[PDB]
């Protein structure tokens, strides 16, 4: 959660990264 649309919320939900 709270993150772009790339790999990385292993969360139950589309993966998602964000940074600088």
């Amino acid at each position: 959660g709270t993150i772009d649309p790339q790999n990385s919320e292993e969360h139950p939900v589309l993966s998602r990264r964000l940074e600088n």
